[PDB]
């Protein structure tokens, strides 16, 4: 195959002992890319060919959850065959792999000094600490990332990683991919993400893809959509419902204290349970969870029988943590395996539903509160 | 100095090419030894005149690691007495060196065709294989001793000497002394020993001592106790925890691949997280590191830091390869160099605690399961 990488992707030389730390990273990178595609393709549920993945937990019709085998999508598809290509030559995919020691794009950090620790080649590429981001914040939301940044390992290394991988693909099996990666606290600095402690509780990471460490534009002449990486969400939050263009896949770590311990909601944008309206290029969906309306809308998650979920292209998602022994545990959330699988075409903004109220009570929004949610079209 | 070797040290003429090979085990062994004495009285960490040793993993007063400069035993300083002695006057002690081609006291192993073919001292030799005596057994045991043994090399490969030796006494740098040193399972035949991965998956080798290659019983009037050799325990494995009377030191060779990779515990048999009673001759100790209690007592090792360790008298003892990355990595483990110094006295069988009940299973046997050990006086 030939692989052409992306255009920041610059050339790179190393000393003898930096380039033994760079190749731990690739060595579990690939690792990870091996996992995540023997995820997808291993058989499970009663599907014959590939992975069950649930792509809605409410169906309006059946008022049941709605599976599907994930290599029905020719987007997914094409993830396996890209990957089955990187690790077929990995030598050649290394080109367009860097430790993002000095990406200028946008801050990429990592949680804490203890995190740091894990791995020479963490310390090595010294990415500024969200502990002192957060240390700099301050207020509620300095709090929340305070919480879940010192005590990150204890809270990503509640997974259990045995039913579904032959290789713990979590920080406790590949130490130095988690401590290295590039981690984003993705809605530290967007009001509209609803709650302090939300915001502030709220990273992920990306291996591979655009703006990953493994970094390839096209092999063979088609553009590598595969993004994949890694979420952490603090326990006792809840994110307003979202929508956006690039389908997605979710693959639970967590291995819950109790069963609702980690809920999920995914639903297509022409649900019959939501109302929709036609807009200029796109639809305005509303979404009334009121009077408990909400909760069939959501469904338990665990690493082993409800692990995998599928995003269609808009469809309406979310993840709530405020149930059950939420309110009693410590040092626990929601931690995933995530891709997208189209991050070349289309519009990748993750969008968020608005409350039909308004602005003000953008920061106590939860499941049950109604929402506006301004879909927009996409190219074919 | 005056030798005087073991009674089984026999008397053998060789042929010009018999002694060649034979020759060349002995130059290597004795690179061995010199790396040896020059690891126990090179200072490291704040000692000023001798090695900074690990002699508890936990001290229960200050909740904190203990060591001790090595130099200061009195039966360290003699095994480095009788090393200078043997480097002094090789071909004196050469006379108490054979290669165990007809060592009648028990079955001495080589690991497999290809590493019995890393030297033409060891195709000579002969040894049967370990591969051979693994699928004779077979089950669970034998998978085990298939693994480790069909990739040995690489196993006892992944090591870095060059922090605290000056010439690599790995696999890498003396291959007809790790070739011909004869290899012993020594677990394999022991039902107390633990689960069957632990017990095919480990070996140990004498180079010197009393049943190794390298036989002198005196120097100078004076008991040799010195019993040098090696250690390789194949990862994802477990040990109950050791005692016995001799004392005994460990130098890790193995490069970890995630910082918790290797771990092991040291601790008096009067540390005050156990429980003691007199018993007949000896004391009973009790250790319980349920729920969690065990990991404080667990040490990680490297080859750079924590890479020395001394035992001292029926001091408790464990090896651990389960945490981490063992759940993600292949052909990997734990290679040390090996030793005991009091050899000649006392005695030198391996003690195993023993589950707290008739219930418990020695086959699961983890730190974390409640455990007593009988421990016997030694003469003072
Ligand atoms: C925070 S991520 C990794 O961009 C994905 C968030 C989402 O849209 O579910
Ligand atoms: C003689 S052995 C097989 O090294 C005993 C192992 C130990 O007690 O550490
Ligand atoms: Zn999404
Ligand atoms: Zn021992």
């Amino acid at each position: 195959a030939q692989f052409q990488c992306q255009d920041d992707v610059k050339p790179t030389s190393y000393t003898t002992e930096e380039q033994k730390l760079v190749d731990q990273f690739w060595n579990e990178s690939l690792i990870y890319l091996d996992q995540y595609l023997k995820a997808l393709e291993t058989p499970t549920g009663q599907c014959k060919d590939s992975a069950q993945a649930t792509i809605q937990t409410y169906n309006s019709e059946t008022g049941k959850m709605q599976t599907q085998c994930i290599m029905k999508y020719r987007d997914v598809e094409l993830v396996a065959k890209h990957l089955k290509a990187v690790l077929a030559e990995p030598d050649k995919a290394k080109a367009c792999f860097d430790p993002q020691k000095n990406y200028k794009a946008f801050p990429l950090y990592t949680p804490s000094a203890h995190v740091q620790n894990l791995s020479a080649t963490s310390k090595w590429i010294n990415r500024p600490l969200l502990t002192d981001y957060y240390k700099k914040i301050g207020g509620e939301i300095g709090a929340a990332g305070l919480e879940l940044n010192e005590n990150f390992l204890e809270i990503t290394s509640r997974t259990d990683t045995t039913l579904h991988w032959t290789k713990d693909v979590s920080i406790k099996g590949l130490p130095t991919l988690w401590s290295s990666v590039g981690w984003i606290p993705f809605y530290a600095e967007n009001p509209n993400a609803g709650s302090d402690r939300f915001r502030g509780g709220y990273l992920y990471a990306e291996v591979m893809g655009p703006w990953g460490n493994l970094r390839i534009k096209e092999i063979d002449g088609e553009k590598v959509g595969a993004e994949i990486g890694m979420t952490a969400q603090l326990f006792n939050t809840s994110a307003p419902y979202h929508y956006h263009h690039p389908q997605e896949i979710y693959m639970t770590l967590t291995k819950p204290q109790c069963i609702d311990q980690n809920k999920h909601m995914v639903m297509h944008w022409d649900n019959n349970q939501f109302k929709q309206k036609r807009s200029d290029n796109g639809w305005t969906v509303n979404i009334d969870g009121s009077k408990g309306k909400w909760k069939k809308w959501f469904s338990n998650q665990d690493p082993e029988q409800n692990w995998l979920t599928y995003f269609e292209r808009n469809a309406i998602h979310a993840f709530h943590t405020l149930e059950g022994c939420n309110q009693t545990i410590k040092n626990s959330g929601l931690v995933t395996v995530w891709a997208r699988t189209t991050a070349q075409d289309n519009n990748q903004t993750t969008q968020l539903c608005r409350p039909m109220t308004g602005a003000k009570d953008i920061k106590t929004m939860k499941p049950e509160d109604k929402a506006i949610c301004d879909l927009d079209d996409w190219k074919p």
